[PDB]
């Protein structure tokens, strides 16, 4: 594939109806090595299976909870024990207390909902960045993340979870400031969503939803040196609903 | 004036040329009736003698650090004995530990830092909003707030607070399509810098803006001459922000 | 008022309940003194005795279709006649012919429906912004024009309209640049829809649950053409109480 | 390549330096059957020996200038004389008169270099969705034009021409709203200058080039982009995202 030789770690494979399965999936299409990271134990056995059936290996998965920072640390110090460098970060997580999530945005949010959702979803990737800084060191990889509409503009129930995209979408840029001296490329992809999911359907372009597969397509290229004079981007894979308003 | 009727809080002045400082200026200018917070108590006596020059007393000063739900909550129960009612809330509560404004974003950023940068310059908003929902029912009145473009783009050292800003801009945009209805507008108006003098020859207008002409706009934004207008982020830069080089 | 002093020259009446008017009024209504350009021989007579209400007479009316570059100056000339100076233009005035604004876009655009919605949506500011250059000088005076969501956002039977303005829109940042220098300040306001069923939509969508006035879209652009607004350059207003920032 | 199967109509070619041609190189490597314009009589068989050396060949190029809607016209027509079907096109023409380009924007620009700017550097693509629209349908393709920070900020002397693009972008938008349901899709490549102040502050501290620019324009109307139509995919090293 454009992505052969490359090596990339891949963070919050939970299911295979995921838009983290669809990229995994893609990305071993395309040639990478790839590795994986469960959040728990609960989750340890399918994401091993998965990773199997993706070219990768039961050894090749590690223990993290993106809100620890030695967790992360020792994933970034065990994965180097198989692997010279790292040349992809994959970011797929997003997290907020459920009663943040339904309900008047105004009303439900609580301070500790804050805390938490923005921890998970926003500064764990700026942690992965830290965290593997070291082993990205002078392969010219990039780091890659999910971010959605409702960082730029509002929606029901999304609620305080628009303030951490917005805020993960800041980050990648200036993650991409800072960590492209040494070469690396900072970019997101914001996705469409995977009733009312059809009056989705009739206002965006293409007139259906995208699958997590397109996603998977459009978040490799941007991880291949296709996408080498790319850094800072928000891509938008959602048919394109973004461009509507009425 | 074009606020004389209206009453409005006003969280974090702790300097006579801040751009809170600003704001409170022509809110008074045009009448308003001004209420104030008070970060700790070393900035006090400078915040109740601030109060009392823009017209307001040390009476309607309250104690209060955004970084605390009770305190806040006691603020809104302290003026509602002054007050049956409450127009305008002014958020100029910026901040980020020291050590994350200093030096390659990736570096210096830290959890603890991250998560204060987002608490105190972003949430404290949203605490506000809500801690004042009550008090500003029926009035259609509006909150203010301050953001800055290194939400929107990069630039040195503003790193960790560019997240908080956008986290906060973002918020904006969701007040606003929650507190609507009720009449409530949620706006916010990103100033520009008050070897700068890169900024200035570029900047359109050829100079930096003033406390005063943020604080112009700022009062517009929040009086009934801006009614129509809404989750909107209004920028006193110049046109700073509309060049790309 | 807070335009007090201030004189201004207002393109695009051609209505009472324009987004135009609602400017012109607000503009009079805080001590700024007006003068009007009618499209053509038909919109005198409206013009004109709008132009009385709002303290102007018929005498600070000019002919003018900003089609014509020729007669975009014989507004200005004509004007420093009565004036030495002027302070402020605003430019109202949207028009693509009306095949153009209604069915599929790509059916119904054609080269010339595209000529004319750029020549009179968009390059007119740029002229009325060149032609009063001379008479705005000195005055630390400002630019004020309209634009709509469509420019940024898609929405059906705005068709190439939407192309105009994004142009416009553009157009205005490069105004505010190069003429910052020398003190002109180059602004926009973007009004939402205006009452009079696609439309209630709109308002259940829109965070104030309601669509905005003349009076709304006149005050804002009102204030941004005041000293008041003097930090305020390269901007577009939006006065749609809050729709631009809400996608379902 | 992923293209292998695609056919294109590339606007634009006329310099060994173009980004046209490092599309139509990015594009070919990925195996896509070409077919290309060239304006005026000069840069004709320039055109076709870039053609011929891109797969294609001299009978599968046409004259065409985009600023008459009946070259447009006959170039489409004659490409259905060889070709069932068309996936691509691609638009990378930009020309506003030079006296627009250099000096102070409100002195210089005048209406008729307005009307050229926006004439040829964004009716030209709608132009080429509406003339090849049959050619398109039935096959799920892709357009793809040209776009420039012009159009989202200022700078000096880039003047009228960041009216045109910005209207352009919005002529993505809308075209990919209207030809959606149908299957065509609708993108640009906001690309970068291939200048040195420039080149300290975007992020990869270097700017970008002609394969970086042309393998992305690739990739967007390549069936691995299917979920994404109406963006400006920005290829400058971050450059945007800077202040």
């Amino acid at each position: 594939g454009f992505l052969t030789g490359k090596r990339a770690l891949i963070v919050g494979v939970a299911s295979k109806l995921s838009i983290a399965s669809g990229i995994a999936a893609a990305m071993h299409r395309e040639g990478a090595e790839l590795a994986f990271t469960y959040q728990n134990d609960k989750l340890r056995g399918r994401v091993e299976e998965f990773a199997s059936g993706w070219g990768s290996r039961p050894e090749l998965c590690f223990p993290c909870d993106v809100a620890d920072d030695s967790q992360i640390e020792a994933v970034f110090a065990a994965l180097g024990k198989h692997w010279d460098g790292l040349d992809i970060i994959v970011h797929s997580v997003g997290f907020a207390p459920g009663d943040q999530l339904d309900g008047d945005f105004t009303a439900v949010t609580t301070r500790e909902g804050f805390r938490i959702a923005h921890d998970i979803s926003a500064y764990s990737f700026i942690a992965l960045a830290k965290a593997g800084r070291e082993m990205m060191k002078g392969r010219n990889g990039s780091l890659l993340t999910l971010s959605y509409l409702g960082a730029e503009r509002t929606m029901p129930n999304y609620n305080v979870m628009g303030m951490a995209k917005a805020s993960l979408e800041a980050g990648v840029r200036y993650l991409a400031g800072s960590l492209g001296a040494e070469g690396t490329r900072v970019n997101a992809v914001s996705a469409g969503p995977i009733k009312m999911l059809a009056a989705n359907e009739r206002q965006t372009p293409l007139r259906r939803n995208v699958t997590i597969e397109e996603v998977g397509n459009a978040g490799a290229f941007l991880c291949s040196d296709l996408a080498s004079g790319i850094s800072g981007e928000i891509l938008y894979v959602d048919g394109g609903f973004n461009t509507t308003a009425m």
